Parts: C-alpha cells; sequence; structure tokens
C-alpha cells in the first residue's frame, strides 16, 4: 500500500546520504551512471542532435553543448514573415499521462524570442516556468522576453505580449500575460522563480499552484531555465512525481533514477547536476513526507 | 486514386466542357437558394451607419466568416471583408473592396491589426471611365503620403508582364513593415501572367500563417479567381488533389465565406483553364 | 542615564500603539500635526519652493506636489555638454554632526539621469540607497539609471557607468557600481532595498541594511545618497533611522530625544520627508527595535 | 579693490610699453632656469618609444601635466600623446594644449577628444603653411564622404564663414555612440586681434563652461596656443569679476608656462597677448 511505498522511500534517500569509503554518497555515484550512461546512447547514436548542430541553427542554440534530440524535438510549423525555419532548442518530455506533458528549453537568445513566441502560440501553452534570472553571476543567461508589470506592451511581430499583473509570492513572482497574434489573444501565466539553491518549500509551493492554474495535462507546460536542462529538469521530476502522488498512484517499483534516466533521453541533460539530483530526492522525500501525515 | 491520374481526368474533362455558362447559372441559382432560406445572414453590413462603408449596395460581407478591426482617434469593427480558408489556415486569405476614401483608413487598420504582407490588387484606380478604387499608396517616388495614424511611403517598383510590384512602408507608433504590392492592371474581363504572378507572390509568401490581402473593386470576381487558382496551386504543390476534385464545389464553398466570389462566367470559365493548365503543366 | 532614556522611549513607543476615544493612536494624531505644521510653513512663505515650479523645471519633476525647498535645495554647478541647468529634485538633510549627512532626491526620470549623475559626482557620494524598484503597483516609479551585473556599460554622456558585482541580501541587493567621467573613476555601492513593508520587531532587513551600509560609510564627511521614487516616504523614514543609529552608537541619545521633533525637523529640509502615517510608525517601532537590542 | 580701478591700471600700463621684448627675455631665462635644476621633468616624452608621435624634438610636454590617453584601441596601446592640462579660472582641465597631430597619431588624438568628451576644437594654423607640412588634417572637407580612423569615424555636417576662421560641425563615432562637435579653424594668425576676440567669444557661446577641456592646438601645441589660453582665461576672469589686483601678464604667462612647455613662444604672441587684453578692458569700462 502506498504508506509502505512512501516510508521506503523516504528511508531509501535518508540512506543515500552517506558517503563512501571513497567518499562518494549515493547522489555522488548514481548521477556518474546517469553520465555514462548518455555517453552510451550518443556514441550507439541511439539519440542524434542533426539539426540542432546543422550550421544554420549555430545562432540559434545558447550553448554549443545542449542540443535537442531530433526524436523528441519541438517543431514550429507556425511560420511568420520573418522567421519561418522549424527549428527551436526544446523538446517535449512525457507525463504521468502521456507525451508532451512539459516543453523544456532554452532561455531565448535576442534573435530567438520570436521562436519562443511561435512555440508558446502554435502549441497553446497557457503555463511558463522560468527558473533562471536574466542575469546571474556575471553573465546574461536569458533574454527577457516578457513585459514587466507597468511596461508598454512590447513587440516581437506578430506578436504582441503585454503584462497585465503580477503577483509576489516568497522566492517567486507569478505574471500575468496576454499573448496576442493577429486579434487573437490569449492569458499566460508565467512563474518565475527567481532564487534557486543549487527546505524546498518555495519550489513544492510553486509547483502545487501553477497546479491550480493549469490542473490537466492537455496542453504542454513550457518550462525554461538558461540551458533548458538543470532546473528544468528538476522542476519536471517534482512535478510529475507530484502528479502521480495526488492521482494516488505511486507505483510499487518508484524508481526515481529510472525517471530521470528517462527524462534524460528526452531532453539532454534534463537533470544536470548531482546537486540536481540530490534536490529532486529530497524534495520528494518532503512531499511524501507531509503526506504521511 | 493517385495525384497524376486525378489530375489528367480534369485536364480531360476541362478540354470539353456553353456548359461553362450553364455550370455557372446552377451556381448563382444555389447562390439564390441561399439569400432566400438566409443560411448566411449579412446584418453588419447592412447597418444605417455601415451604407456609407460600403462601395456597392448589394456587395455585403457574410456575417459568420467577416473581418472584425479593433486596431483608432475616430472606430468601429467594420470593414466590408472576409476572410476565405485556404489550403490548413482558416485565414490564409481575406477578400476586400476597394477602399473609399473614408475607409482606406479601416483598410491599413486591417492590414496592420493582421501582419498582412502581401496585397493583390486586380484592378485600376479607374476602369472605363469610373473611380474603382481609392489609390491608397504613393506612386514611385512621390512623397509619404499619409494617412492619420497610419503613415505610408514607396519604396521600388518594378514591371513584370502584365503587372506591377511595390515596396511600400507602413508606419504607426513608430513600429514599421515592408509590404509587396501586387498589382495586375489587365485582366481578360470578356493567363500566364495571372499564373507568373501567383507563383511569384508565392515566393515571397509560401504559407498562410498570415493573410494574404486581395482585392478588385467589389472585392468579389478578379478576387475569387485568384484565391481559387492561388488555394489550388498550393493543394498541387502539396500533392493534395483530391479524387473528385471539381471547380463547381471549389466555388460554391468559396461562395459561402465570400458573397458572390467568382462572378462571371467568364472568370469562372478562366478559372477552368488556368487550373487545367497547371495540372498540364505539372505532367512535364 | 542611558539606560533610562532608551527604556523610556520603548515604553512610551508601546503606549502610542493604543487607539484614543475616536479610534485614532497617536501616530494618527501626531502624524496630521506633522501635516498642520507643514501647510502652517508653506501658507507663511516659511520655506518656498519657487525654483521646483518654473516652467523650465516642470519637466524635471517626477510628482507635481512633490517639489524641493529652495533652502535646502541641492545645486548642480557641474555642467555637461547636454545639461547646465543648476536644478535637480533633490535637497541636503542634516546628519548628526551637521549639514548635508544626506541627499534626499526623486527617482531619476530619462531626462534627470544625467542630472543624478552630474549630482552624484560633484558632491563625492559613494553610497546610493534606492528603496523603490523600478515599477510598483503597475506604475513606473525610477528609471534604471545603474547597469545589471553582466550587463554592458552604460553610457549617458559624459559619464559612464559599470556594475562590478552584485550581492544578494535577504530584502536588498547591494551593487558595486564604477562611475566614470572624462578620464576620472568612482567606486560607488548601491544598496537597493527591493522589499518595502508599510510596517513589521519586525524591520530586521531594514536595520541591516542600514548598519551594513554604514562600514561601507562609517564618516559623515560626504553625503549619502537616498532615494525613492518621490524621494520622501521611505527616504524620509530611513534618515531617520540611521539618524538615530548614529546617535545611538556614539552613545549619545539626548535627554529630550524626541522622534516627532527629529521627522519635523527633517520635513523642513526635504517636503514630506516622511509621509503618511504609516511610515511614521514604522519609524518608532525600528526605532524602539534598535533600542531594546542595546538593552540586550 | 574695484574691478574697475584694477582695469584701469592696465589699459595704462600696456599703452606705457621695446619693453615687451625685454620682459619676454625675462621669461625665457626664467623657463631656462627652469629647466636645469630639471624642475619640470618630461621623462615620457623623451623615450624612445615616443619619439614617433612627437612632432618637434624640442617641444616635450611637462610630465606632471600630460594628458594620459587610456582608451585601448584595436590597438594602439599607448598612453601618450603630446599634449598638457592647463587650468582655467576654476576647472584644472578647462583647456588641453596639444601639437597638431602627425599622420601616426590622428587616433591617439581622436582617442583623447572622446576619453575627454571634448566638444570644442580650437586650430590656429593652417595644414600647409609657409611651404611646409604643419599639421594633418584629421576633419573631412564640407562635402567630402566621412572619413575614417578605426576605431573611430568621423563626418562633416556644415561649415561656416566667420572674419579670419572658419566653424566646422562633425560628429564622431565610435561603436555607434557618437558626438557632435565644433572646431574653430583660425586661418590668419598675425605674428607679425578683433578676429581672435570674435571668435573667442562666439566660441564661449557653444561652450560657456570648464567641465569639459576646450582643445586647444597649433602646429606645436604652443605659441598661438598658449596665447588664445591666456587671452580666453583673462576674459573668464573678466566677466566673472575675478581680476585680481596685482594682475600682470607676465606672471599669468610665467604660470601657464609650468603647465605646457614654453607656452607663449614669441615675443610678438607676448606682445598680442597684453594688447588684446587691453582692448578686452578698455570696453569693460564701456
Amino acid at each position: 500500500e502506498q504508506v509502505e511505498i512512501l516510508r521506503k522511500f523516504i528511508q531509501r534517500v535518508q540512506a543515500m546520504k552517506s558517503p563512501d569509503h571513497n567518499g562518494e554518497d549515493n547522489f555522488a555515484r548514481d548521477f556518474m551512471r546517469l553520465r555514462r550512461l548518455s555517453t552510451k546512447y550518443r556514441t550507439e547514436k541511439i539519440y542524434p542532435t542533426a539539426t540542432g548542430e546543422k550550421e544554420e541553427n549555430v545562432k540559434r542554440n545558447r550553448y554549443k553543448d545542449i542540443l535537442p534530440f531530433d526524436h523528441s524535438r519541438v517543431k514550429l510549423t507556425l511560420k511568420t514573415p520573418s522567421q519561418d525555419s522549424d527549428y527551436i532548442n526544446a523538446n517535449f518530455i512525457k507525463g504521468v499521462y502521456g507525451p508532451k506533458a512539459y516543453v523544456a528549453t532554452q532561455g531565448p537568445l535576442a534573435n530567438t524570442v520570436i521562436d519562443f513566441w511561435r512555440m508558446i502560440w502554435e502549441y497553446n501553452v497557457v503555463i511558463i516556468v522560468m527558473a533562471c534570472r536574466e542575469f546571474e553571476m556575471g553573465r546574461k543567461k536569458c533574454e527577457r522576453y516578457w513585459p514587466l508589470y507597468g511596461e508598454d506592451p512590447i513587440t516581437f511581430a506578430p506578436f504582441k505580449i503585454s503584462c497585465e499583473d503580477e503577483q509576489a509570492r516568497t522566492d517567486y513572482f507569478i505574471r500575468t500575460l496576454l499573448l496576442e497574434f493577429q486579434n487573437e489573444s490569449r492569458r499566460l501565466y508565467q512563474f518565475h522563480y527567481v532564487n534557486w539553491p543549487d527546505s524546498f518549500d518555495s519550489i513544492l509551493d510553486m509547483i502545487s499552484l501553477m497546479r491550480k492554474y493549469q490542473e490537466h495535462e492537455d496542453v504542454p507546460i513550457c518550462i525554461h531555465c538558461s540551458a533548458g536542462c538543470g532546473r528544468t529538469g528538476a522542476i519536471c521530476a517534482i512535478d510529475y512525481t507530484w502528479n502521480l502522488l495526488k492521482a494516488g498512484k505511486i507505483p510499487e517499483e518508484f524508481n526515481v533514477f529510472n525517471l530521470i534516466q528517462e527524462m534524460r533521453t528526452q531532453r539532454h541533460s534534463a537533470v544536470q547536476t548531482k546537486e540536481q539530483y540530490e534536490l529532486v530526492h529530497r524534495a520528494i522525500a518532503q512531499l511524501f513526507e507531509k503526506q504521511l501525515q
């Protein structure tokens, strides 16, 4: 029964914290293996990234080491006067109920904000989760593609984006946006998490509140950080498990390593560091604990 | 069952087909029977204040498919204009009348709010000692004509066979926009150049993701014929010509989106022939 | 004895919290008087604002009701190719040791960022305290005059400003800036408080910001620049507290210590220094907190 | 006490004074003494590296007052230009006195205009004089396409003809920032006033203050340059009502000659400064 499964996971995670005889805990080691698995898949050419590495698309990638898998990449069939390439650096990730629950994508560049919106429009996305800041550690991480609350609307023809409300919670904002295109308009919600801890209350909070805005998985939710993996992947993994949980459906053979490993076959480096890998485990452990009265 | 077969039959029947006049009368008859049970009303267009925005008292835009404007310092949602669906986009074309002096403003309200980039005009400002269309562009070299809040200026021209191509710009609140007006100044009222124009126009915009604005004087007739041909050509290129493909049904369907889409048996006949040309031109 | 004086203020502040027969506590009532006094001074023409209201300076004022007193207004004698007017919406406020401990100023407009920099330079300012966000309540409050950390340097000829470091603390940031002019260079420290709280002890982050800022500048030999949107309210709130904390640190809280008087006096130097009764209460509670901290 | 009186003595003494040549000799002798006796060194200027950045191997910029360039280019890296700051009535950098640039230094020159936010350039010589090249033309002529000097660029934008001088409006770009400028080109130095006095007072309509330097230069960056500074500086003291009781040209020039080498260069320029300043004074006394 769920209770036995939940307690087992919690005790498991508790044990994973203990260092090796070589000073490496389970998070460290599980993570190495994840990294080895990715090399394996690459070198067997199981998950090629051919489109992303074409000479045309180099200018459309934020980091030359982060490329979208061909098999799961988001294709832009909606065209504009200025941009008609189907290429964006983003991939679909499967959710608890099936394909396309998430779209994980890089933080847009100046020349790809337009593609960002083409994607948001074509795929009927309502929810945007941003988990980086525009600037971090002295470096630019993401183009600001949303107007500040009180700013005049911003034009990325043929798109028009306006911010009609903002709301502050502990470590994040919720911006209500209006996206307009050719006489149509769509209200979006952007959840901007601005405080990352490379305990997890603000993230769990954000995720549940976000799921009150979009309860279902009928249109993908869009999640990006700077590269579109790392934090992005940590967020998907927790959201996913939380849905499982709430659906009262934590499967007996629940294995987070397997969830992340699979996620990593749909978005390159989905969860990117061992620190993130531990985060996901502890946050779920906390979820499980709460539900355990 | 297969593209190449389907095509050759068509060129077959359209080599026989005056049964054109007769098929057309059948269309006009079906049309009228559509303006009786009133399956497609034009309420908005025949309201008091809108009489002034209509070039012809008998050409009113179908309510269901009409283009609404919302973009001024003065503010109606009405313009005599309808969307026509393309192979995939429900707003592939906008078919509208030639603007009147007092509507040219709504015209740009429309060109702007809908992100349009291609304008196809198929009439002359004056035809047969009659005004047909308010010249809404600056002549190549003339100063930027204004239409507050819209500013619009020519920027180039080019003389293809029976038509011209004008690179225009259009400002409004320190935003800009380059447009291309294709102006066919020579219609056969009573092909190559039409076929040539559409293909060149489709080098400027292959897709249907923003509307292409088309218009003659009444905004149907020369307009309808062109939409029909371009639509079929796109269907042709995608290799999607359906088995029982048929101009009659094509035009009828179009006529439920834009009042009297194709206006004369002469246009109707021209549609058959340009398409047949395309089809045969495709079997090398 | 300091202990007696400190305890008396705390107890006084506690008593000010209780509403009277008409529902108004001492904060509300003191504050009414401050407003009455300001209008008294206006109408007796004791503190004219003639310069700020000349036709030519209307475009240089964020809010039409907030004008700099002539007598204490900051004059820009440093001229630039683009701007040679001496006018900026800003005043000096006296500190514990004499004139010019503070410069209170509005958040620069697009057309006055250049005046903001002329002022910062001419007056050898090092510390800047910003206590509003660029937008609030869906309105624009302040022109962004600082480059973001990692952003390319920004130019307002003839000044150039760079951000070389940013530091996050609870409810504020500390940006290390470099201001350059004509081949010269000065390091600035901007303290940007982004989380104003009307009220609530409580106020911990405000006190933190202040004491930390005071480690970057112990002395009062050049003015500290403080601004919010209007350059009063939060600005005045922060001066009063910083002012008292210095007094306190110097172990110098006078017997006749009267915050009403401190603020009243400030209001004759910067129009509406402390602008609402909520801020008025805030100043009292924050100091009360300081006082008990010191009492252990 | 009393400007008007102080102003009087002067016009007096000047109409009384030849004694200019004698006074100037005393200046040159005092100067010589001030390099011996190396009271103001120009080590930087004398180094082998910069020998090619100097128009004259005789005119070196005092180290203490020389204008250092630190706007690194792509890439001239030296912080050397043959130029000195001269104090104004209140600003330590009211003026820059430099030599007319050489072909290889026209770049440093614009590095200087740019890093110091200059706006007014005063040129007091011609490209060619007396059969000799005096100064590299660093500006585009009215009409000509924008000239360029990576990583700079500079065009023209108008020209005007006052009496003995021109007024050239220019733009100058550098990483698409941009700046308007005003070069006053005096093409008729008699060496050997109205027109000089006229030019200075026009220039001071364009920029009254001393908060960005005015760049002045002839060929060597002293002589016509120094005289113009002396006059402008005195005029500003005149207008401010600050003419000191003991005011005199000898001490004015001496002091100037501790900031830019051999500031006023010929006894004819020395005499010129005297007579222009007298003219200015008799004007102030209505």
